[PDB]
């Protein structure tokens, strides 16, 4: 026979687990994303009443979360860690990058890199590609909600099911 | 009680195993027919969303072949509930589930003196009724019959997720009884 306790300690430190490594792991994908996407939309309602001033706050928000890494947090991981939550998160969403040895998943730049690269007919095609790559992020941002709201409604119902299992 | 009890490994699985069964029957079951019948449902007036662009011409439309198709389909539905699947449930139950796929899918609907959550299909309703009260009219029209179509293709993929989850979490169940063995 087994226990009856060791059983209920066993769905409790899973239960932990499974927020700590997973729960608590989207939460900061979205947080931070959301972060700085709530930052760039800055650049968007700024940009309204204006490219050198443009080009400048796009830079600069590229420095800002250019360290603000999805995973992790404070603390640091490994390899072949920051690539199955690479792909776990989407892939487009974050660019896993080496750091002070370790290896992080850095949130993928790829549209500010873009529209700086960038930075009527001149006109209706930079406004066309730049909210193009716009909508990239506001996707990219939805997607991990998404995808967190999911985690987040599985683990209450496993959890749910876990202890009503009992008794 | 007094105060911990035991059970035993072939126990334990026993245990896993009801609240697999429990959860698919209850649960799952449940879900993949409400699917499975919001989604045939949906096909069919996606049946007729093709054959409309064929009674529009210059632009008028053959308002009859129309309508005649949409309160066909009303008629096909008006005894595919998304649950129960047999038999009627209490209404505190029927009205539960009205819940938890999302409310404006589906509309708890006494029968036989039960109750039983009935797909709605106040959006067919919505057409039928803009269909029998007759480039600036049609635009109106088509904007708030596309607006209907939306409201449906929405309701299905919010429901094919939760349906998604609802695997999920049994596939997690599974894992928890394999994972156990050994």
């Amino acid at each position: 026979m087994i226990s009856h306790r060791e059983l209920w300690a066993k769905i409790a430190n899973s239960i932990n687990d499974i927020n700590e490594q997973y729960l608590k792991v989207y939460e900061h994908a979205v947080s931070s994303y959301t972060q700085m996407y709530q930052d760039f939309s800055a650049v968007l309602s700024s940009l309204a009443g204006w490219v050198n001033s443009l080009k400048k706050a796009l830079e600069e928000l590229k420095e800002k979360y250019k360290d603000k890494p999805l995973y992790p947090a404070n603390n640091t991981v490994s390899q072949e860690q920051a690539n199955k939550w690479l792909t776990e998160l989407g892939g487009t969403i974050g660019k896993v990058s080496q750091k002070n040895g370790g290896y992080v998943v850095s949130i993928n730049m790829t549209p500010i890199d873009n529209m700086l690269k960038s930075l009527n007919a001149k006109y209706q095609a930079w406004n066309a590609g730049f909210s193009a790559e716009d909508e990239t992020m506001k996707n990219n941002l939805q997607t991990l909600v998404q995808k967190y709201s999911n985690a987040n409604s599985i683990f209450d119902n496993l959890v749910k099911v876990l202890s009503s299992t009992i008794s």
